[PDB]
Order: structure tokens, then C-alpha cells, then sequence
């Protein structure tokens, strides 16, 4: 490629070249790509999509999160796992991140019904692989968050960290708290889409299996907006960390199952 990837907005808002979406490399430009919007009435019930079982995630942890450059990123060091969610093993948790806007109405990757949230959430995990890389070896929790009056108490650990790191590459140590701090109820997750397709990232590699839960998380507007607020995408401060949204794709022959 010609310079580094960048998302939409990082080129409206400098005059140092990137490349934009539609010119992404790599995998980008392949046929099973995400995100997408989920028709929701169109999803077919799969009743072998089970609960999902969560561990370590109601562990009390004090983690490590970060400015990557292009989202806010925690360190979840295969300290949790999950395994159910009609997945064929248990996957490992490497990290969770955030794809976020400034207005109520966008900020999500997926939409659902055509409808995007403020915020979406994602917890990346590994396969479990046995003897028999494959089209599931990631499988990414996809979690929408709405915008509102509400406080969401859980979010403060994560949401206070963020005047810490505002710049790439910094890291931070956040108070006290557990990933289901960060989740909706756990007994409202048993409603979920499932389908297979990409990192929403460079390079775009085509091995996720797919999980966005029908429950949004309720955060207020001033805590999402303490993201654009607190990041940035460059040392230089140039440019407030928001939009970092990949547009939708296309789902083409694949199908989109649900819980
Ligand atoms: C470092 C790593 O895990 N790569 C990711 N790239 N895109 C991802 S996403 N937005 O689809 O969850 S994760
Ligand atoms: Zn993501």
C-alpha cells in the first residue's frame, strides 16, 4: 500500500495522507466481510445456539488498557473464557476494544434493522484448536451500546482511565472492576445473532465467527462522549479519537442465524 490505514474521518481531519475503507488492503477487499446490518426478522432460530458460559468474567481484575491508535483496548491475557453460544470449542479472551461516534444515533460497526448505537464493544477470543487458521479461529462478543440518562456505574473504572491514555501507545492501569461490570445482565444475553465473517481491521482476515448480542449496555452520553472527549488517534493531538468505524459490508450468499 501507498501510506498506513486510517478510518474515514482521520482523512477529512489531516492533511497527512491514509488510506481510507474503500481502499483498505490485505483481506479488506474479499467476499465474506464485516460488519453488516442484521435484518432482524430475517435471521433464522437456531436451536442449537445455546447460553453462553462466561469465565472469569465476574473475577474482580485490575486491568491494563490502552490507546492502539485506532480504539481503547484492555489486556485480557487469556484471564478469561467462554465456551456455549453454539460455538464448536471454548475460546480464550485476548482483549476487548470499542468502536464509538459523537451523536446518539451512529457509532456501532453492525446495525440492527438498520439502526446503529452509540458504541459498539468488542471482546476478541481464540479458538481452542484440536488436532483434525479455520473460518472460526476468532470469535468476537459483539455488544451495542445505547446512549441515555442512565449512569452505567460498571463503566466507570474504564471511562476514569481514559484521561490517562489519551495519546498512542500509552498504557494505563484501571481501578478495580469485572468484564461483567462492563455487560448487560447476564440473563438478558441469551438473545444473539450469529454468522461468519472478518476482523473489521487491516488485515481484514476472514476467521470470525460472529456474536452480536440483542441487549444494548445503557451508558450515558457524557460517558460515551468521554471517549472522543479523552483519546486521540495521534501523538500530535490532531484529530479526537471517534468515527473509528469500519462501514457496512455486504453479506452476500452467507447466512445469519439467531439464538
Ligand atoms: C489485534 C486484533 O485482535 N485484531 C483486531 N482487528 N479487528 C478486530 S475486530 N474489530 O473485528 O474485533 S480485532
Ligand atoms: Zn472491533
Amino acid at each position: 500500500a501507498e501510506s498506513h490505514w486510517c478510518y474515514e474521518v482521520q482523512a477529512e481531519s489531516s492533511n497527512y495522507p491514509c488510506l481510507v475503507p474503500v481502499k483498505w488492503g490485505g483481506n479488506c477487499q474479499k467476499d465474506r466481510q464485516s460488519p453488516i446490518n442484521i435484518v432482524t426478522t430475517k435471521a433464522k432460530v437456531d436451536k442449537k445456539l445455546g447460553r453462553f458460559f462466561f469465565s472469569g468474567y465476574d473475577k474482580k481484575q485490575t486491568w491494563t488498557v490502552q490507546n492502539n491508535g485506532h480504539s481503547v483496548m484492555m489486556l485480557l491475557e487469556n484471564k478469561a473464557s467462554i465456551s456455549g453460544g453454539g460455538l464448536p470449542a471454548p475460546y480464550q479472551a485476548k482483549q476487548l476494544h470499542l468502536h464509538w461516534s459523537d451523536l446518539p444515533y451512529k457509532g456501532s460497526e453492525h446495525s440492527l434493522d438498520g439502526e446503529h448505537f452509540a458504541m459498539e464493544m468488542h471482546i476478541v477470543h481464540e479458538k481452542e484448536k484440536g488436532t483434525s487458521d479455520p473460518e472460526d479461529e476468532i470469535a468476537v462478543l459483539a455488544f451495542l451500546v445505547e446512549a441515555g440518562t442512565q449512569v452505567n456505574e460498571g463503566f466507570q473504572p474504564l471511562v476514569e482511565a481514559l484521561s490517562n491514555i489519551p495519546k498512542p501507545e500509552m498504557s494505563t492501569t484501571m481501578a478495580e472492576s469485572s468484564l461483567l461490570d462492563l455487560l448487560p445482565k447476564e440473563e438478558k444475553l441469551r438473545h444473539y445473532f450469529r454468522y461468519l465473517g472478518s476482523l473489521t481491521t487491516p488485515t481484514c482476515d476472514e476467521k470470525v465467527v460472529w456474536t452480536v448480542f440483542r441487549e444494548p449496555i445503557q451508558l450515558h452520553r457524557e460517558q460515551i462522549l468521554a471517549f472522543s472527549q479523552k483519546l486521540y488517534y495521534d501523538k500530535e493531538q490532531t484529530v479526537s479519537m471517534k468515527d473509528n468505524v469500519r462501514p457496512l459490508q455486504q453479506l452476500g450468499q452467507r447466512t445469519v442465524i439467531k439464538s
